[PDB]
């Protein structure tokens, strides 16, 4: 089964990369960079998002595995440790695969698609950031702060977190719109709360004076000019991982923030 | 088609049902309060709230509908000028229904089931409120505070949304956790965020030291005493609205709180 | 020099009492609950707030120190196993005294005055809860939610703290309000923002329907029946701490809830 | 006596700065820019600001005036109809002073300061913002996240409150701080809570691992590299305004945010 394995670089990784290089060496493993069906990643949740962007071609003839050479992130969730009980288990199935919704970004000018693992957000290049914030073509509030953010479901426990949103389950097909500092006064009003939409509906950014925004999509963030509008809506494609055990959505929150 | 028609009981509400009443004589439309298939309720989303507890056993036999004498409500969404509109498109039909999850919620002592609409909360009666929660028979924390409020989807834009909670589309069959003034030191730990469960996932309150919680279901609140665990999950039933126009769940969010 | 020494009640802590009061027999120490220049409480923050209201009424004669036997404490500040420190250092003095602001409560009916350490807080008996907030004799809101909380200095890192307000040093004689699940539509509005007043400011709670609040003064909770107004204002006495040593109060929150 | 008046420079603005030149020109006022005793802002809070940037270097000297053309602002509090009522008032005075707090910036390479009547925030150039914040040479917590804000009592009603921090009464010489989107999980950990510190307390920022951070001052924000530490403290000078009526700040926070 043709794999491939990114490091984080460090010496924690690199080793325990190789090590199961030659763990796959002794079994009918080849190993491939250009098309592989399992991707691993060792490192963190960071070296995790790199791995899916690496191949967000194709979502749909891999499956993700991530070991934590640091603390328990939610993509990386298997201790060095376990990395032969996971060599052994490769080698031939009887795995199954889990699916996590994705969120599909969608900017216009005078078009580029992006697709986020984790959360999508807007700034402002510089000045005030306003922008008219459009929910199925109809009007719904101006914004004026800070900038939003878009979440995916498993992305709801990293910045969509730090931003008061909610944590939802990634069984969940559905986004999280979430506020950064918005200016709220006698004359400017939002919602506040957050809000989550289901699949099939279009949250679009639309400028009011500046045109050019700070877009990010996961850790990769560039500057944008002469923006006609930001088009936010579920993906149709799936991020896969490879399941071995029962490790539940809760019980990672619970590892992660609880103890 | 049997109907009946609940009013908040003021001047604006009893005189605008006596009119349905006859603008409903006319056509063959039977009244009954017993075994109605139709269930207008005239005043706010409190009066509505009563209609549907007044006819909670037959939910699947019954499509609702509310007019709003007061402000646009959530569930009351047609203004009293448009309720000769309304008995004519109710005579035959070609109307659609809509359906809203629900929440179960299961009291065991030393067992009581209840269908909430809203929300249904948990507070201590007179001393501290620690509660263990239990996603899935797994232990997830130990809260101390004031309460914890688990909404429906369309009851995320009441008391949910007062605590800090997102505002979901009822479209999603999920419901949301919510936490009241909760402590957190270097002794207790909540998460903080609000969480969203989907279908299947039970939410487990566990007493530590007092038995005896104030527990509400919707705008209905009674002590229970000798409490041994409070069951959370959403319900298998389901509200069913009739729908005659196109009001989205956004436009009405955007109406009640933006303009 | 007059003392008094009060426990938790528990084996620690009554054990840990008797060894100081024979501590304090080898010097010239009277013990007095009667009229003690040296209030020691020995348990939590509130076996210390137990020991503030028993002597609220000679609060200018009175020095306080606290011991906790269980965590660090903000008002009990002393390790067990510097009790013989202590008990030493109160022989003669060399210590100085330390003194925090307090909080006013004034009730009228149709007069009863409270002092605050910690905070004071409002809700309804039973239903809906709404008052029209008047400051320095302005209407200034009308709040509808679940309560509100006036917090002195010191009581920010209790009650208010979970309720969003800010943490503010003791030296700074000023009082904070802060809200409770508050309605915010396009009916109901409130600050929402906590609000700090600063000495010989007045803020005044008048009923809108019911007259019946569930009116809090520390851990002391009493229905109150036929309620004109509430007065909050940052009290002219003053509690008195001993203080023998620096223990600054930003060190006191580190501890408390970072580390 | 000497004056000048800046305008918003639009049509609204200049017109009604040239009818108050006549209106002083009536008068034994003379026209001064270089040394002025009575700064006149029409516009919005927006132009105050300016105009208190502009004569930073003679606070002491100075009694600023604002005229809104707007909408109500906290500083331009003003209406244009009552601009000759106030240039009547100003011929002999009468009137009083009224002094805010300020808040003074000192920022150390391997030194310059500021003076902020709003706030000051911290961000960090590109990457990740990690910080140690120190609070009287005591290490008090390490703050990961999109950055902190230092805000003035008046300025409290601006940044500081789309933060979640309190409005506090501008008579308290006093500074707080507050946090945008802090992580805090079971590795970083921050107070969370906003801090309130008196005179004489000093907040101290340093770098962890990048050294460059964006600095602003108002709404002059500058980027700068090789910062050795961020200082924050309550300034010794203080902000002359020019009283001829009684508009209490609780009213000033009503009208611009409740109505
Ligand atoms: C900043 C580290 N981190 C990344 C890269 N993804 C996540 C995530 N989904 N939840 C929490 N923390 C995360
Ligand atoms: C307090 C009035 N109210 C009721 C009874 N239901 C709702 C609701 N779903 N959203 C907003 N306000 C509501
Ligand atoms: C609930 C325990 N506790 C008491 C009784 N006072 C306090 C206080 N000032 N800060 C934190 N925790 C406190
Ligand atoms: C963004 C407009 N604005 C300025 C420039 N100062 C303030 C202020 N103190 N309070 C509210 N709004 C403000």
């Amino acid at each position: 089964m043709k794999y491939m394995i990114t490091s984080k670089g460090d010496e924690k990784s690199d080793l325990l990369r190789l090590n199961m290089i030659a763990g796959f060496g002794e079994y009918d493993m080849e190993y491939d960079d250009v098309e592989p069906e399992i991707v691993i990643s060792i490192g963190g949740d960071g070296t995790f998002l790199s791995a899916f962007h690496q191949y967000e071609e194709r979502l749909d003839e891999i499956a993700f595995i991530g070991i934590h050479t640091g603390h328990l992130g939610f993509y990386a969730d298997w201790r060095p440790a376990e990395a032969d009980k996971l060599v052994k288990l490769l080698a031939k199935g009887e795995y199954q695969k889990v699916s996590y919704p994705l969120l599909k970004t969608t900017v216009k000018y005078g078009e580029a698609t992006y697709l986020a693992l984790n959360e999508s957000t807007v700034k402002s290049s510089g000045g005030p950031f306003v922008v008219d914030v459009v929910i199925n073509d109809i009007h719904f509030e101006r914004f004026r702060g800070d900038g939003l953010c878009m979440s995916t479901p498993s992305g709801t426990t990293a910045y969509n977190k730090s931003l008061g949103g909610a944590l939802m389950h990634p069984s969940i097909e559905a986004m999280q719109l979430t506020e950064m500092a918005s200016i709220n006064n006698r004359v400017y009003r939002t919602i506040g709360s957050p809000l989550v939409f289901p699949k099939h509906h279009v949250v679009s950014l639309q400028p009011v004076n500046d045109k050019d925004f700070q877009i990010s999509v996961d850790h990769l963030s560039i500057l944008h000019r002469d923006v006609q509008e930001i088009r936010y809506e579920v993906s149709a494609k799936k991020i896969h991982f490879a399941r071995f055990r029962s490790f539940p959505f809760w019980r990672r929150v619970h590892d992660s923030f609880i103890e």
